[PDB]
């Protein structure tokens, strides 16, 4: 028993390694601690000061420079006792503080050990390196563990899910949420991991269960700055099971796949994968069939510079990808076209438009645009017409207009666009036949998207995911709030989301997004109409709304994670998604069968006309429906820093995170209640010592319990006694300890 045997690896990686002895005395020691700023100006650089001396209100500790300060008692950022240092659950350290979290963080990562609970929460960090705690065995460890049985790990909480799934009869969520290259993904696949193995037909299903990911990953995932595999499209996985506990099937939901890279990446980023796995893998046959070259002759491949990812094969990767959507079934048909479509958008990216002739735009050179309809199967002709002369209706007039380049360039750009967001939701269609089961008894799903965004520049998909966010946390809130009521009451013991969230959805009076809308109708709208109609109702009017005091373009909200400020370039148009109906027309017609679906298909070729703020507000309201009828899990995924380097855990870059994922709120929150809360036995076995009287081992642990307590004189206040837990208050706990023995 690898929980037990403490040479196992289990002891190994998911363990503060244990010694000898246990004994209350070694951890003795009579000095007491801060966690101050050794600059007041850098907050979430702390430092531990010793503390000299006190008085009846303040602290005065030495700094590390053997420079002495002093601190208001009611500002002290106390250390927690050493002892602490690494317990796996934050709820159990006294001192509750920010610095104080962070130290139980980092003491943690610094052996490695990446998941720590907090609450109800499972908070992981990036070590940035492979740590070989997802094996088999490792999976076999977890399997009916409680939670407090084992080591935090993602297992763990999937173990606990699924446990309370065919317990509680009831459906389960797990959300994992955190920034870019946080790991939410990698975590995702081992809850799925970890799934198909307690659960599944001990299989085919479960194969392509697994082998979806991989199909999903190559068309919707990227290289980026923050992360050489970043998932460019937010998902909800909904993993089946049958009455008995097992795996029964899956469904797939995505949501706001960035269509944007496809024509544009920024430097030293990368286009989805796929493109480089086609490139690379083809067969020197289909390249030629295809019209194949490299990257750097495709225009949507050549401009970021980077076209490779260290220690990445793209042609392995093909290889893997193919592999698996023979597995889930795709037909070599399909899979063709499918390539087919990776390679006509190649082309239509290569598609030059030159003026002259006057001010409309012309193809004097019509190689690209050959072998894109070439490969579509639509109609060359027609095609360029489509794109430098799309009939245009001016009432009762369906006119042809004649495009000049950058028009003609932004709608070959979004017909590229059109052909890439279909594409990938007919996978995801494709898939789901294979995989969902109508008829299913349970579910457990999970949700592998991004918290809170805040960059240089949000745009409107920020300002979505940041909505999207507002409504977890509000979720978050009121789950933890039940959770919370219902335990004082087993043990017989004693919003800002909203207004925010009306800010961005209101109908009446109208938020953003209605106004948004409304400005879509006009085909003369602009941005400025936007922004200055958004200023007109919100600004000096709405609590949550600033407008800037000299930027013209952008607006701020304030988010439960803090303000951001949004810029309105193009809104209109990201709101409307459009592209010009001879393309539509043009496309339709495709010889090519799985082109045909794309455009034939209003499932896929449309959004109902409801806008694309509608359609989102749309599907986060399913979401949420869904998640309302489960039982959620919440993992907050943590990045160490921005460099993509292990073992360097920054603060401030922690901190930050800490603050605007409802970990530090969770608590502080926690912390102005009873934060610690010990079973009697446990808290006896502990401190039995600490008192003429108790006997270690004692069947009256409650009574055992007072005895301490007493002997210590402790202020009723500070605790209270539950049914089977000893309730303690912030630093009481602490005090204790820190008592003699
Ligand atoms: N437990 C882990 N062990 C080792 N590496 C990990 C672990 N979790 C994540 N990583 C590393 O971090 C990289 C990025 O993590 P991801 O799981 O892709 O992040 P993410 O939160 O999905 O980010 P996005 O998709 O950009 S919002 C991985 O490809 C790994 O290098
Ligand atoms: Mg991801």
């Amino acid at each position: 028993n690898p929980i037990h045997d403490r040479t196992s690896d289990y002891h190994k990686y998911l363990k503060v390694k244990q010694g000898d002895s246990d004994l209350f005395k070694l951890t003795v020691s009579d000095k007491r601690y801060i966690w101050y700023n050794p600059d007041p100006k850098e907050r979430d650089s702390y430092e531990c000061g010793e503390i000299v001396s006190e008085t009846s209100d303040s602290f005065t500790f030495k700094t590390s420079d053997g420079q002495d300060r002093q601190v208001k008692k009611d500002d002290a950022n106390q250390r927690n006792p050493i002892k602490f240092d690494g317990v796996e659950d934050m709820s159990e350290l006294s001192y509750l503080n920010e610095p104080a979290v962070f130290h139980n963080l980092r003491v943690r990562y610094n052996q490695d050990l990446i998941y720590t609970y907090s609450g109800l929460f499972l908070v992981a960090v990036n070590p940035f390196k492979r740590i070989p705690i997802y094996t088999q065995e490792m999976v076999d460890i977890f399997k009916g563990r409680r939670r407090n049985e084992v080591a935090p790990h993602i297992f763990a909480i999937s173990d606990v899910a699924y446990r309370s799934m065919l317990d509680d009869r009831q459906n389960q969520s797990l959300l994992i949420t955190g920034e870019s290259g946080a790991g939410k993904t990698e975590n995702t696949k081992k809850v799925i991991q970890y799934l198909a193995s307690v659960a599944g037909r001990n299989g085919v299903l479960e194969q392509q269960i697994l082998q979806a990911n991989p199909i999903l990953e190559a068309f919707g995932n990227a290289k980026t700055t923050r992360n050489n595999n970043s998932s460019r499209f937010g998902k909800f996985i909904e993993i089946q099971f049958n009455n008995a506990g097992f795996i029964s099937g899956a469904s797939i939901q995505s949501y706001l796949l960035e269509k944007s890279r496809v024509v544009f990446q920024s430097t030293t980023e990368r286009n989805y994968h796929i493109f480089y796995q086609l490139l690379a893998g083809a067969t020197a046959e289909e390249k030629k069939a295809l019209h194949l070259a490299g990257p750097e002759s495709f225009n949507y491949l050549n401009q970021s510079g980077c076209v490779d990812i260290k220690g990445v094969s793209d042609e392995d990767e093909f290889k893997i990808t193919r592999q698996a959507m023979d597995i889930v079934g795709f037909s070599q048909e399909e899979q063709m076209s499918i390539f087919k479509i990776i390679a006509g958008i190649l082309h239509l990216g290569n598609i030059k438009f030159e003026k002259g002739a006057g001010e409309g735009a012309v193809l004097k050179d019509k190689t690209a645009l050959n072998a894109a309809s070439t490969v579509f199967g639509v109609n060359p002709s027609v095609l360029e017409k489509a794109l430098m002369e799309p009939r245009i209706l001016a009432g009762r007039d369906l006119v042809a207009q004649h495009l000049n380049v950058e028009k003609s360039s932004s709608s070959r750009d979004a017909l590229v666009k059109a052909l890439y967001g279909r594409l990938f939701l007919w996978l995801v269609k494709k898939i789901n036949n294979v995989l969902c089961s109508e008829r299913k008894a349970y579910f457990i799903g999970v949700l592998d998207i991004s918290g809170f965004e805040i960059f240089k520049v949000n745009s409107f998909e920020q300002l979505c995911i940041n909505y999207t966010n507002e409504k977890l946390q509000q979720f978050f809130n009121h789950h933890m709030f039940k959770v919370e009521q219902e335990e004082y009451l087993k043990e017989k013991i004693n919003l800002d989301s909203q207004a925010t969230i009306d800010l961005i959805d209101g109908r009446q009076p109208p938020g953003i997004l209605a106004l948004l809308d409304e400005q879509s109708v006009f085909p003369n709208a602009t941005d400025n109409t936007l922004i200055t109609k958004l200023h007109s109702h919100f600004s000096k009017k709405n609590a949550k709304y600033e407008e800037p005091r000299f930027s013209k373009t952008e607006f701020g909200v304030t988010h439960y994670a803090g303000q951001v400020m949004y810029e309105i370039q193009d809104w209109l148009e990201k709101n409307k998604d459009p592209l010009q109906q001879d393309l539509e027309l043009c496309f339709k017609d495709s010889s090519d069968n799985v082109v045909t679906k794309l455009f034939n298909d209003p499932n896929i070729a449309s959004r109902a006309f409801l806008t694309v703020a509608a359609q989102y507000k749309e599907q986060l309201a399913s979401l949420m429906a869904t998640l309302e009828t489960t039982n959620p899990h919440f993992v907050r995924c943590i990045i160490p820093n921005n460099k993509q380097l292990p073992a360097k855990l920054e603060d401030k870059v922690v901190l930050d995170q800490l603050r605007c994922n409802g970990v530090l709120e969770a608590i502080r929150i926690t912390r102005k209640g009873f934060p610690n809360r010990i079973i009697y036995a446990d808290f006896v076995k502990r401190y039995y010592d600490l008192a003429p009287n108790v006997p270690r081992d004692a069947e009256d642990s409650q009574k055992a319990t007072d005895a301490v307590l007493k002997h210590l004189n402790i202020d009723p206040e500070q605790f209270r006694f539950g049914i089977t837990k000893i309730f303690f208050r912030a630093g009481q706990l602490a005090r204790i300890e820190e008592a003699r023995e």
